């Protein structure tokens, strides 16, 4: 059971993942969680983070270069994810493939029907062989509240987080992805969602 | 001993790799060779080539992104390089870390003493762990002779400036000692000089 948690920056994903893990375990299911990008476990991830903070020359200026590094990070995580799914009943991922599609489209002012979304789909699911998630849960939230959360919980904000319009468009692209079942079945929830009920719903 | 053969497209690196290897073997030394980018064996390498052919949107428009891909390709070969270095007296690499410094600087109109070349050293050698070559052999060729024999290959201006950064990397001893040679260099004398 592979579950992916998606959403904009400051949406509260970490928290949702926490509550959901407990609920699942409460219902006796073994849970494992993994977050992307894998800071500290991937050079591709680390360079991506440093790039979002202005480092590495013109790296961050390329939408596809950034998407590639995140995709390369997940690719190096294929055996890790398969290993988790084998050792636990529920594997929960804080951010996954859909993140790349939502942000890349948003940075290019494209929607779910744009080239970037389709490109991410082919690259990660078809070529890099990333395991399709059984569930993609979009934690939808107020753009203002999310923006403020990042501002408060800030370590300094990167170039994506300081881009209020990028965040709004990313929220919108996410909604389109969820509505059309991009990459599988989605579940849209709010911050005030009941863990136990959500868990019972997903599993 | 780890040896890297550097040079622009059309310099004749493969031929030199072949001759130098035969020379070392004749001198009673085992030799293994490896070529970069590892097209067909690396995803980073393949995406880079594809990007150089107009694929993957705006990826190729970024100098550092392209540079990062070639470096990640080399990173994936560290274990292979370390295995060769343990098994053979001489390991010859057709294109290595200096290629990234040369092409990146050339794309940015920088010189061997600039930011990009310094960046490549900080990334590949220390962060990624690529062994620093004992010798970097530059098969120097003028733009005219090279021109006589993707986005990069098609750019003569880029090829010319790349040759220029190579000439400077060699003079400044970027990443270690260098040797400049021509496609007519005598294998035996070269092997004796590198021994
Ligand atoms: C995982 C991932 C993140 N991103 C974006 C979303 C975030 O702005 C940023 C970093 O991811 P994030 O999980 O927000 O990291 P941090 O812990 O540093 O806040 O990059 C992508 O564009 N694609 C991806 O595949
Ligand atoms: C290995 C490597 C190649 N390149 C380049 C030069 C070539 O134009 C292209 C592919 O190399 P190739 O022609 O030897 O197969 O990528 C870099 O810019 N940096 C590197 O580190
Ligand atoms: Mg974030």
């Amino acid at each position: 059971m592979l579950i992916a948690i998606e959403g904009v920056d400051g949406a509260g994903k970490r928290t949702l993942v926490e509550k959901l893990s407990g609920a699942f375990r409460a219902a006796g299911r073994s849970v494992a969680t993994l977050a992307f990008p894998r800071y500290g476990q991937s050079v591709a991830a680390d360079i991506a983070a440093e790039a979002l903070h202005g480092e590495h020359g013109d790296l961050a200026s390329s939408v596809y270069a950034m998407a590639t590094l995140f995709a390369l990070d997940r690719a190096g995580a294929v055996h890790t994810i398969q290993g988790l799914c084998r050792g636990y009943d529920v594997v929960i991922l804080d951010r996954y493939v859909a993140s790349n599609a939502a942000y890349s489209a948003a940075r290019l002012h494209e929607n779910a029907a744009g080239k970037a979304a389709a490109w991410v789909q082919r690259i990660e699911f078809a070529r890099l062989g990333l395991p399709k998630p059984d569930w993609q849960v979009l934690l939808a939230v107020s753009a203002e509240l999310a923006g403020e959360r990042s501002r408060g919980r800030a370590r300094a904000r990167d170039n994506y987080e300081r881009d209020a319009e990028l965040q709004q468009r990313t929220g919108a692209v996410y909604a389109e992805l969820a509505a059309q079942g991009w990459g599988g079945r989605w579940l849209v929830v709010g911050a005030d969602v009941d863990p136990g009920r959500l868990a019972a719903t997903l599993a």
